[PDB]
């Protein structure tokens, strides 16, 4: 029967196997059958002969290979993969190399082994995907992730059949792609992953000198370089970068170079081949700040070259992008005075607008009010969805207050009522002395405040909306109780009352405290409370915040953002003044490239 | 008394041996006083843990019908629910993963090893006290 065949496999007891071969002979049937073949999966014998092992060592082995080569099925007995879903794709050369059976390997190749069988199982999916173990599907990548070089010794040279490096997967994804997705952080997966990329690339240039095995680009047009700031991998990123091969027919794609040595000092030599891309598709240190959501890339973003990398276009697009943003500012103010002095001021605005002096002033109005309402409009997007680089957070705020009392301004000689004169003035001060914080110049060691100006103008905006919307909801309350007729005109009278009391005019109305007396002190004694409350869980919010992680976080988030505006500003220009100030040299090594100096000193190293 | 020489000679005896099963006046068996006696200094959980690794398979082997753990006290309190009211962290953690390599007391193991394909491993934890479903009182409610 098959049950006991299945079995004996696993006791591994070839004496109990014996006379199997002419049985076949009888009843004419392969070892590829569907009874000789698990229903389920597709698991046949000599899959169940490398699962469960005594030793590693199974004479079956060779035995079922003895079997399945009388009847004809050495192509086909050992290159049948799993026939279900979840395991899909797993052929015998992918257990013999999972068990490290470096014997067993050797075996199925030489009887022929299909090199190129594909485990495309749901299983081998990432973590994303739902799989719990990804190698790239294929059996030279699965060596690699065995921590096992003596696979890919025989694989790659080899009398029957070789092992092609360069192939994908269903993927896209090459040898090297999946060292980058089993890399881990910690010290031991670190070490042999840098030993293995180091083994594979040599051997793909002596293999093949044409190409290079970094060359080959994903489905997404990922290099093994680009992929390792998706995942947010640091150990394989800094063996990329610090690539300096000492074997000679593969010297023309290392990285890291050595200038001269004048004793103490030594001139490495970093390329910028991936990382300031000038007119290709996408570079390396945009995906480390665009798209790496990975908590790692403050620690990535601290490796040798992007250190100083950074440092290059900040010390050219520095000052030259921030003295634009002082006088593009000095614009929009002088705009502005031209619009306030000289107004006719009859009293019954609007006006006219057919004379073309005054048409000049009209579009004033088009300058300034739509400049107020993009600062509005995005600082609500971005609170639901404190660059003080240039200028410090408290600005930011206080544009902010420029920006509400320009649209106020907007609505009140619309509305009809001449009193608009006085806001319109009112935001004129506060503008050229919003010009003191340009005064402070540049900024780049980051302090631990700037982390709490954002919570500072996060929760003031919430502060004023929570208070905004209970004055009008009170307001809108009180109508409510006037069943009589009452007039429309009393819920302005409501609300001009109810602003009152929270200052302390004492200039009322309606609302007559001498009335209800009993009440009108408990709604204002809780009104105090509920307003003290608030400004308390201002101030929880700050020393709840500066105790624990604010000495790691301020030196975190500022070296992020410190990369993060000049990448903006690197999107600013066009591709016409990009090539101008490009940091960088032409360094003729070997049998050319835009290539970065980087000095050393060191004393020890002789 | 860390002596695990006299736990040889009581067990195993010509004259009569030691039963150890047997409770006190509070009900408490041989393993109830390894847990009161348990501290978290460095040289008090290297040795309970010995003591009762060896208890265990000595009990199953004399009598594979009952575990020493399944007996409880006066308040019905197994080992593993005493080490939370006392608060003792040594014992507690050595429970918990308790994996046996002694295959006539497999069947107590409380930790497993399911699969293993290559770096991945998949451990398993038994549930049994933890979140008891239609039981009177579990290991997580007596931590809180």
């Amino acid at each position: 029967n098959r049950h006991m065949l299945f079995d004996i496999v696993s006791r591994g007891s070839t004496a109990e196997l014996e006379g199997f071969l002419p049985f076949l002979l009888a009843q004419k049937k392969r070892l590829t059958d569907e009874e000789f073949r698990e229903a389920s999966t597709g698991k046949t014998c000599l899959t169940k002969a490398l699962m469960n092992l005594n030793g590693g060592k199974n004479d079956t082995i060779p035995m079922l290979i003895d079997i399945a080569e009388k009847t004809g099925n050495l192509r086909e007995f050992i290159n049948s993969p799993f026939r279900d879903v979840y395991y899909r794709g797993q052929t015998a050369l992918h257990i013999a190399i999972e068990r490290r059976c470096k014997h067993y390997v050797e075996l199925l190749v030489e009887k022929g082994a299909d090199v190129h069988a594909q485990a495309r199982g749901r299983f081998f999916q990432p973590k994303d995907e739902g799989g719990y173990f990804y190698f790239g599907e294929l059996p030279l990548s699965l060596a690699a992730c065995t921590n096992q070089p003596d696979i890919v010794h025989y694989l790659t040279e080899n009398a029957h059949k070789k092992a092609d490096i360069r192939r994908q997967d269903s993927r896209g994804n090459t040898v090297l792609h999946a060292l980058v997705a089993i890399a881990d952080n910690t010290r031991e997966n670190t070490k042999f992953v840098t030993k293995v990329y180091d083994l594979l690339v040599i051997k793909c240039v002596k293999l093949y000198p044409d190409s290079s095995l970094e060359a080959i680009f994903n489905n997404d047009s990922m290099s093994p370089l680009m992929m390792a700031a998706k995942l947010g991998k640091i150990g394989i990123f800094q063996h990329i970068i610090r690539l300096e091969i000492k074997d000679e027919e593969a010297r023309h794609l290392s990285r890291k170079f050595r200038d001269w040595a004048y004793g103490p000092v030594y001139s490495s030599l970093y390329d910028l081949s991936m990382l300031d891309t000038c007119g290709e598709e996408v570079s390396v240190l945009e995906i480390l700040v665009y798209n790496s959501k990975v908590e790692n890339r403050h620690e990535m973003l601290a490796v040798e070259p992007i250190n100083e990398l950074l440092r290059d276009k900040w010390q050219k697009f520095g000052a030259v992008s921030f003295y634009i943003s002082v006088v593009s500012y000095l614009i929009a103010m002088i705009i502005f005075t031209l619009i306030a002095y000289y107004r006719p001021m009859d009293g019954t605005p609007p006006y006219p607008y057919r004379t073309t002096m005054d048409y000049m002033r009209l579009a004033g109005e088009i300058v300034t009010l739509l400049t107020g309402v993009v600062f509005f409009i995005t600082n609500i997007k971005d609170l639901f969805m404190v660059n003080s680089l240039f200028i410090d957070g408290s600005f930011q705020l206080l544009y902010f207050i420029y920006s509400v009392l320009v649209i106020i301004t907007a609505v009140l000689y619309l509305v009809g009522i001449e009193s608009y004169l006085a806001v319109m003035v009112f935001a004129l001060v506060l503008g050229w002395m919003n010009a003191l914080y340009f005064t402070r110049g540049l900024k780049l060691t980051g302090t631990y405040s700037i982390m709490l100006q954002k919570i500072l103008f996060k929760d003031l905006f919430r502060f004023l909306l929570v208070y905004l919307l209970f004055m009008i909801g009170y307001a809108s309350a009180l109508v409510s109780l006037l069943n009589p007729c009452r007039d429309s005109s009393t819920f302005s009278k409501f609300l001009l009352d109810l602003f009152k009391l929270t200052i302390g005019m004492g200039d009322l109305e309606m609302i007559n405290s001498a009335k209800y007396p009993a009440v009108f002190i408990i709604l204002l004694v809780t009104y105090i409370i509920l307003t003290f409350v608030l400004l308390l869980n201002m101030l929880i919010a700050l020393m709840g915040e500066t105790v624990g992680q604010v000495s790691k976080e301020s030196k975190q988030i500022w070296k992020l953002q410190w990369a993060t505006t000049i990448l903006d500003i690197e999107r600013s220009f066009p591709v016409c003044m990009r090539k101008a100030f490009r940091s960088g040299e032409m360094v003729t090594v070997g049998k050319r490239r835009w290539c970065f100096r980087v000095d050393e000193v060191n004393w020890s190293h002789w």
